[PDB]
């Protein structure tokens, strides 16, 4: 496919800065891909959306407004005004996202896309269209158990999610998505947050609340209880851990991650324990 891909329709020039020596944006079968070039060869392609060459409003509010393009891909307007530039630096960065997705085999948890910037006064970002179901939890926990595995994954890489759990006292359940077959989040049109080398305070909090966010989003939908069966807090124990180990977070201290499970004060994804347990 590699090489059939790149005789497709280039549509570089509509997404990211021309010209670029590492990534172009192909049409090929009705599907846009986004291919990675070394050597100035072709290495390794990824699919983003499917293609079809007033809308119907898919949503609107805190997020955006979000329309149905067509039936296999998603159009999020734009809000902000930002030269094409930094829409393209975007792009650039969710590509890159993209392949770290597809190496792990976790893409299908994450919907990115590309921002279309070939009218610069008329900017909108596409994406994969996605069939909510309202999520449960009796019921779909295996399914968000391999979702917040995937999401700890990806926390793991220095990769966390830009509105999703910001810190143990912040949640938007509204970004997390349960389809037939597994839970999805959403609300990434600006890729996902990663580290820059700044350290001031609220960036190094952010780098510790970013590699436990995965830990905030199970508690916060399965949290642990006393014998009363009462909801136990696990926010004042992590909370006074991070006052008490300054710039470190419990993911990358397995040993107190344990700890906190047997001591009945956080919960944990059913494998993480045993992977933890016998590694
Ligand atoms: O004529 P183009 O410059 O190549 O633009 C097309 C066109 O979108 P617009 O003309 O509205 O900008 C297609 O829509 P149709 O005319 O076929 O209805 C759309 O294909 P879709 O049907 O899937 O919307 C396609 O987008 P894509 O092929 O990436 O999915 C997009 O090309 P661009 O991606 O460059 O905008």
């Amino acid at each position: 496919k590699i090489n059939k891909i790149v005789n497709g329709t280039d549509l570089t020039p509509h997404y990211l800065s021309e010209p670029n020596k590492e990534f172009k944006i192909y049409r090929y079968n009705n599907e846009v891909y986004a291919v990675r070039f070394e050597n100035d060869e072709p290495m390794d392609y990824v699919l983003m959306w499917k293609s079809h060459k007033d809308y119907k409003e898919l949503g609107k509010g805190e997020q955006g407004t979000v329309y149905e393009k067509t039936e296999d891909k998603a159009m999020k307007v734009s809000r902000g005004r930002h030269p094409r530039e930094f829409y393209e630096e975007i792009n650039l960065h969710i590509i890159e996202q993209q392949f770290f997705l597809k190496y792990h085999g976790i893409q299908e948890h994450f919907v990115l896309g590309l921002w279309n910037i070939k009218n610069e006064e008329n900017v909108y970002f596409y994406m994969p269209k996605i069939n909510a179901i309202p999520i449960n939890k009796k019921i779909d926990q295996p399914k968000i158990e391999e979702f917040v595995l995937a999401l700890k994954e990806l926390n793991d890489a220095g990769y966390w999610h830009p509105d999703l759990a910001n810190n143990p006292y912040h949640i938007s359940p509204q970004n997390l998505i349960a389809t037939e077959e597994m839970v999805k989040t959403i609300d990434l049109d600006g890729g996902f947050r990663y580290d820059k080398g700044r350290v001031d305070e609220l960036s190094r909090k952010s780098l510790v609340y970013g590699k436990d966010q995965w830990l905030y989003v199970y508690n916060f939908i399965y949290p642990p209880t006393d014998e009363e069966d009462h909801r136990i807090d696990w926010r004042v124990p992590i909370e006074k851990w991070y006052e008490n180990n300054r710039d470190e977070s419990l993911s990358d201290n397995p040993h107190t991650l344990l700890r906190f499970y047997h001591e009945g004060l956080i919960s944990l994804p059913k494998k993480l324990a045993h992977d933890l347990h016998e590694t």
